[PDB]
């Protein structure tokens, strides 16, 4: 999953609104989130990762070590417990909370494919390298 490193910007999104409804995001925040075109900046050093997700207004930062659970507060304010793993080319972010989510990032054809899963919802957000 080493190629995930660098800076990325949203290029396409499918079913993000349904993902947001499923994790309980309110209408006002969903409208703002759907209207955003975020960047992700990903740094990797060994099993040390950080990811900064930015819009012009609001940023979130997380840092973690592969395999080691950490406390995370999502952009929408949910408190969760997250453990990140590597499965081949993908880094998978297993988020435990109310509800659980699984977020995977994998580079395919030079684009970062992010897949956000909650219940039976599958959201796909594709990012291009900046
Ligand atoms: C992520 C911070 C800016 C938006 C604030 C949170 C709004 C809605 C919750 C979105 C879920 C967070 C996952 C976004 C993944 C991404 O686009 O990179």
């Amino acid at each position: 999953a080493a190629d995930l490193a660098g800076k990325w910007i949203l290029e396409s999104s499918e079913n993000f609104d349904d993902y947001m409804k499923a994790v309980g995001v309110g209408m006002v925040m969903r409208k703002m989130a759907n209207a955003a075109t975020p960047t992700q900046e990903i740094k990797i050093d060994g099993d040390s990762w950080s990811i900064k997700t930015s819009t012009t207004f609001k940023t979130t930062d997380i840092s973690f070590t592969i395999g080691q659970e950490f406390d995370e507060t999502t952009g929408d304010g949910r408190k969760i417990k997250t453990t990140c793993k590597i499965d081949g080319n993908a880094m998978i972010q297993d988020q435990k909370g109310s509800p659980d989510s699984i977020l995977s990032r994998e580079v395919k054809d030079g684009k970062m494919h992010m897949i956000l899963k909650v219940n039976d919802v599958v959201c796909t957000r594709i990012f291009k390298r900046v």
